[PDB]
């Protein structure tokens, strides 16, 4: 069963977007409350951003060359249902050992479009789905399928108990056939087919169910995670989930270059009850709201399973995000050995991408990888590449993180990723209360006269969610804390570097968009001394207590709890993006001769 | 109870100038001399926050409650719904939860509109949203389609055995906005727009009324029960604003308005205090109960501070100048006693509601991340421009309960809380410890053990007897001894007094000195004055309750007395007790 948890359909949207400039917005609020004391509370917001790529990203120059599936065989019973459809002389001798090969991957990729779009602008219809080819569309004319070997080309074959059986499914496998260059089979027309007038409610509807029915068909042949890539690319085709680092989103441009030849093959009427439920309450004619939100779940649920899932390189022997850090200066937006280490890391980083895409689906992973090497070459046409990158102009990268996995996700043990185990990945799991820990594990070493001192080991700010407290705070919240205990200020992702050519809130990034920190930002592989300024004492000698957590509040967990998501217009706060130093320095060559 | 039901009030409020003013007439009467005694006017003002306050933009961000199961018997009626119907027996076999605390805030929202400004129809009730709302069908559901775990599910049966009830909780799920799954809607109108009959108000006002209950009878059996009236109050408070009687110490009531919650959810069962349609008064007369027994419950549930081991209520103090009409300090003062507070005001609800508190205490835990919403945001707050307060109390809680027994409360172990019970006599110290320091010529010397003004109760029928009123009475200002919250700040008692008008009544900390004062009474004028004698002053007062009579706006009570507050040689004393220790006071 696919896992649809309804939390962006309750955000009840009510613009729609047409251009490129505006953008749709779904924040989250996170409740986060220390065990030792209740005072000790915040309120993160996470801001999600959707935009319109371009007006006519679906009406896009269909090239017909990229990945092809030509090994897609039905099993025992679907060959048992095609030999059902030949005539009866042919069906009561055939061989039951006969294979129909069927490749539907750049329909998925086009219908993942059309239904991103239906998204983003309320409008659709015929026009966006055959992307003005179903006009002169000539149907090929056969009786009872004994006929289509006499076809040269593998052709679409589209056959008469399918419509028979629901004609929504026909109606929109033949639109989706148009939209492609495919060879369409059918059996009856009454010279070109016409089918009846949907209103875009029934249509949205046969949209969703022909989904579904693609998804079915090609788990049943056993490449489900060809399916479901197919369905993220052409998702992420026409919309543009706007990247939370600005650092990440290759992985967004990866999808974006995956492209499939002409579909082919013969569709069979389905077995009942192949997905048992989608854990989502959808009806026939749904509105444009509820259809819309459970798609934009989906839509952020594939962008979060990124953050979620990805391997962690292990550093003298703690666990952290992958960092790839090069020596050479870039050149035009360019960096040939960054994408050679990305390259080292994204050969481990497609398979469990591809393994936790197919298990947030209904479908099983294909233990033989097909799937994540597409997806890898995707990655090697994305680099290698002569135009300059905006996400490769730099020499220190974290890729993996593009959108914030936190509270997007019902649940999140059926996904395999060690970094979620490593403490990042999900930060607070809605409807249920996370309780993790405050900080790192750290020893007291002192008190001096208006300051205490804590040795921490700091794998990652993200380890540390107790300063996102301290972060929300509107006075004395991180003007207290401060680092001059250590002997060098060296930082793998500092925080500010235009201040410097010092306190936690001076080198740290703005993350106004989301409150929430980047799993590498502020990274370090040695021990530090933090200090905490509790007192005041002022000039004439008096002392006043500050707004500092005690002792007890830092080896004290952290109760997360999820707020309501709802949906907003742009302003200026979420689209500010933090200024991040992004070069080598001397933890990274910490890092050169760590053991990694 | 019936305390304010009784009273009948007819005046119709629909603009937020004109107000509801309750009075409370008591009789003070000191036990050795009958002859002394005083009528004193405690006034209770009620009004709209604004006209479109029911209206208020619902956000869907708010307390998450989770873990809200359903008893056995409750479990099996779900489970039969859903094992009748296609489409969700694999919904059976899971543990039941349920959230409609959104749907009670907006049910005491628009309970207190219709209490004070007396209009109802559909429009208000759903927010004018009714008209454009799609109602998911199961029976319309496609065989991909499973009822899930957050759609707000309304049963036939449940409209079938009341669907007063069910219409009710349709037009409360309209409103604060969910996934409304019935089993089939009639398609009359529309494919899935579910039409409704009309309703006169008084027959929709008893719908609503048994549908709050019946909501609060669910979170009851489900065991949240205080989060539940928690929310219920939220609403009540949310649209009728009850004008504090000490001034800028209202936090509470912005407390209350910046609750919000999630989106409800859950299955409505079958269920396992009039029965007619009232008329607007008796309705009106048991909510403003409910809305003004929580003002009360507000003062009666507040945690007192220990100095010198006597114990006084919770008074706070900065030393900081204000900036924006705010103080951090002030504000990090008033979330740890608002953590404690919480702790006890949600007890003292539940034990007001009838309703058993679970132990973890969430909904207290809801309310304190309310008072972390309104002291760390960054608006111009009249409240907090202050630097020292006494938030506790925000409407005087005399006469408003049969009893205050079941109420655990720790300041009314000392002198402090009700002053007189509604429907009995309290008798009560008239003063503190006492001696006789002497008597002069045309003066008596008394040193009083000075705590507060509430312990000293007796001062205020000398204020409302006819002639002189505290004219007479004076004090005697040794170096040592030094006010807090004064009365105005240019010897004379009435001078040190707040001469508050909307309450004849004295402040919780209305005059604050730990040490003793001497205070000198005026007996003779050089003819012989009305002044009491010893006995007088070192007996008890009887307090009693004489009828409570509705009013319109007085510009007498409107006016809000003076307290002076600012950093004091007082407020330094607490400061060195907070952070050298307690010792350095002694």
């Amino acid at each position: 069963k696919p896992m649809f948890c309804e939390i962006i359909k309750l955000a009840n949207r009510k613009r729609l977007i047409f251009n490129t400039t505006d953008e749709r917005v779904y924040d989250a609020r996170l409740n986060y409350c220390s065990t030792a004391d209740s005072t000790v509370q915040a309120d993160c917001h996470i801001y999600w951003r959707l935009k319109l790529r371009r007006t006519d990203a679906v009406f896009e120059e269909y090239t017909g060359q990229g990945y092809s599936l030509d090994t897609a065989a039905y099993p025992q019973q679907y060959t048992d249902i095609i030999r059902g459809y030949y005539s009866k002389h042919v069906s009561s001798s055939l061989a039951a050992n006969t294979q129909h090969f069927v490749n539907v991957l750049a329909m998925l990729r086009h219908a993942g479009a059309c239904i991103a779009h239906y998204c983003m602008t309320g409008k659709i219809d015929f026009d966006i789905l055959s992307k003005k080819k179903h006009k002169n569309k000539e149907v090929v004319t056969l009786s009872n399928a004994d006929s289509l070997s006499f076809l040269p080309h593998s052709a679409l074959y589209l056959p008469s108990p399918l419509r028979a059986s629901d004609p929504e499914i026909f109606n929109m496998l033949y639109l989706l056939g148009c939209a492609c260059d495919a060879s369409i089979a059918m059996d009856n027309i009454s010279a070109k087919y016409s089918m009846p007038h949907y209103n875009p409610l029934q249509l949205s509807h046969a949209l969703h169910v022909t989904i579904f029915y693609m998804l079915s068909l090609m788990d049943s042949c056993g490449y489900g995670d060809d399916a479901v890539l197919a369905l993220t690319s052409g998702l992420h085709s026409v919309t543009t989930v706007i990247a939370h680092s600005d650092e990440g989103g290759i992985t967004r441009d990866a999808l974006r270059e995956l492209s499939y030849t002409q579909p082919y093959g013969t569709m069979p009427v389905p077995i009942a009850g192949y997905f048992q439920h989608i854990n989502v309450l959808f009806t026939t004619q749904p509105a444009w709201d509820q259809f819309a939100g459970i798609w934009d779940y989906v839509i952020l649920a594939t962008a979060a399973l990124v953050h979620l899932s990805d391997p962690g390189m292990t550093v003298n022997d703690v666990t952290y995000p992958t960092t790839l850090t090069t020596k050479v200066a870039t050149v035009d937006g360019r960096n040939s050995d960054l994408a050679a280490q990305m390259m080292h890391s994204a050969t481990r980083f497609c398979d469990i991408f591809v393994e936790n895409l197919s298990t947030f689906w209904g479908v099983v992973a294909n233990p033989d990888g097909n799937a994540s090497q597409a997806l890898l070459h995707a990655f090697n046409i994305v680099a290698c590449a002569v135009e300059p990158n905006r996400h490769l102009e730099m020499n220190v990268m974290a890729p993996w993180y593009w959108v914030e996995s936190s509270a997007l996700f019902c649940d999140y043990a059926p996904f395999r990723s060690p970094i979620s185990s490593a403490g990042y990945g999900p930060q607070c799991v809605y409807g249920a209360r996370l309780v993790l820990a405050a900080t790192n594990s750290l020893e007291f070493t002192g008190e001096a006269g208006d300051y205490s001192a804590y040795r921490f080991e700091w794998t990652t700010m993200r380890h540390n969610p107790l300063f996102n407290i301290l972060n929300k705070r509107v006075g004395d919240g991180l003007a207290n804390v401060d680092f001059r205990l250590r002997p060098f200020n060296e930082w793998l992702l500092e925080g500010q570097p235009s201040r410097r050519s010092d306190t936690l809130d001076e080198y740290i990034w703005g993350s106004t968009s989301c409150d929430l920190f980047h799993p590498a930002e502020l990274t370090s592989y040695t021990a530090v001394c933090v200090r905490f300024r509790n007192y005041l004492s002022g000039a004439d000698g008096d002392v006043r207590i500050l707004n500092t957590p005690t002792r007890e509040v830092i080896e004290g967990n952290v109760v997360t709890r999820c707020d309501g998501i709802r949906c907003l217009d742009s302003n200026k706060r979420i689209q500010h993006v933090p200024e991040v130093a992004r070069r080598y320095c001397m933890m990274a060559r910490y890092l050169a001769q760590a053991r990694t």
